[PDB]
């Protein structure tokens, strides 16, 4: 086989990058690992910013979105009995956030990707790179057997956090940055009506909870649990009753409760790789970074990650710029970076951590105080809650 662009990866970031380089006129070709169900399983991302809504409609596809898609003007935060709102579009300076589930982001890529003919095999087993220092760079792969080979011009590596891509360049000329939080999320999808318009993020003695949606007739929550937790341990009856009580009283007595459609444990991590890129290799989304959910940052990394690849593959073909795409890391790492502070800093603010001394436990009872008690406090968390602006480039 013969592309221009070789794309590792038919999650999120992989049929972005494909879909908007397609509609740019920019051959690729999409490599999945899984069967199409199997990426459809995973229900992950329901926040997105800005950013990510204009991507999809630069992308051709934002129908569904745009009909189904919730637009959140404010957040809340419930701590030491106070439930405090964050209005988003007013400290922000009229910025939101668009609830869409990753999975219905997904779905409306894979079918607009599959209705334009743009290449994408799926179950394409044992995926190697090769050659990523030349001009001419080729993947070899599995398909139903036989071995096969993809010549292409540049790599986007968008195969997760296990992809292979990050794992096929030379770890020394990597630098890992990376935290493993003493805690996971157990999330529970359920086809009742969300207890609240908005998202209540909540800080508990008992630990996180987080009341979330997917639409007017779809809920996600998550609570806090220990690394030690195996989901088979929870039953969907003792998750709502645990939700409810780290939930206020008046949320929890009217909270719509049902039988679960997904539950699952992940744990939180931080982790950031510098640079992003070896040879006519790049890497894109989780392949290069991951963030705790805590500030809904993770799919839209991968947005802008993908937006700045695309815009320099668009200057190298069809201007003959090849050499911007030398900035790919610096400018994606600037974004990437502050991005971790934040998810790091909500994560922080948030969650209950075991073996929490006297002071530190006050010190996070303030800066919630502080940060959700001032206009200029709230304005830092507003603006980095709706993301901040995507770098210009060239
Ligand atoms: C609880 C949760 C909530 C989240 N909430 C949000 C949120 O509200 N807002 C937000 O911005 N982000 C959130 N996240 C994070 C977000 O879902 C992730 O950052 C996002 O999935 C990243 O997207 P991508 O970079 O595209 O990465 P993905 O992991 O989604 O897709 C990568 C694809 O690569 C494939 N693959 C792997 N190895 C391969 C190989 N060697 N060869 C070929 N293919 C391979 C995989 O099968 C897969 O199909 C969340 C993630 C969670 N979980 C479970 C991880």
């Amino acid at each position: 086989m013969k592309t221009q662009v070789a794309i590792i990866g038919a999650g999120p970031s992989g049929l972005l990058l494909g879909q908007l380089l397609h509609k740019a006129g920019i051959d690729n070709v999409i490599l999945e690992r899984q069967t199409p169900d199997y990426v459809l399983g995973r229900i992950r991302a329901g926040v997105l910013e800005q950013g990510m809504v204009d991507l999809l409609r630069e992308a051709g596809v934002d129908r569904r979105m745009a009909r189904d898609g919730l637009v959140h003007e404010g957040v809340e935060i419930a701590f030491a009995g106070q439930r405090r709102r964050i209005d988003l579009k007013r400290l922000s300076g009229g910025k939101t956030v668009t609830v869409y589930g990753q999975t219905e982001v997904t779905r409306d890529l894979m079918e607009a990707r599959e209705a334009c003919g743009a290449t994408t095999v799926y179950q394409a087993a044992e995926v190697r790179l090769h050659d990523l220092q030349g001009e001419r760079p080729y993947v070899t792969f599995e398909r139903d057997g036989e071995r096969l080979r993809l010549d292409c011009d540049y790599i986007a590596g968008c195969d997760g956090f296990h992809g292979i891509s990050r794992q096929s360049i030379p770890a020394e000329r990597l630098k890992v940055f990376e935290r493993v939080y003493p805690f996971g999320w157990l999330g529970l999808l359920a086809d009742t009506p969300p207890v609240s318009h908005e998202l209540i993020y909540a800080n508990h003695p008992r630990g996180f909870a987080l009341c979330s949606q997917r639409s007017a007739t779809r809920s996600r929550y998550y609570v806090q649990v220990p690394l030690s937790e195996k989901v088979e341990d929870w039953s969907d009856e003792r998750f709502w009753t645990e939700l409810k009580a780290r939930l206020p009283s008046e949320v929890a007595e009217k909270l719509v409760t049902g039988p679960s459609l997904e539950k699952s444990i992940a744990p939180l991590r931080s982790f950031v790789v510098e640079p992003m890129q070896h040879g006519r290799l790049f890497l894109a989304g989780d392949a290069a970074h991951i963030v705790p959910p805590t500030g809904a940052k993770g799919l839209n990394l991968a947005a802008s990650d993908v937006s700045t690849l695309y815009r320099l593959l668009l200057k190298a073909y069809r201007e003959g710029r090849g050499e911007l795409l030398e900035r790919y890391s610096a400018i994606c790492l600037r974004r990437i970076w502050k991005a971790e502070r934040f998810s790091w800093w909500m994560t922080s603010v948030l969650h209950r951590f075991p073996d929490t001394d006297a002071f530190s436990q006050r010190i996070q009872q303030t800066e919630l105080e502080y940060y959700l008690g001032s206009e200029a406090g709230l304005a830092t968390i507003a603006e980095n809650y709706v993301g901040l602006p995507y770098e210009e480039i060239e």
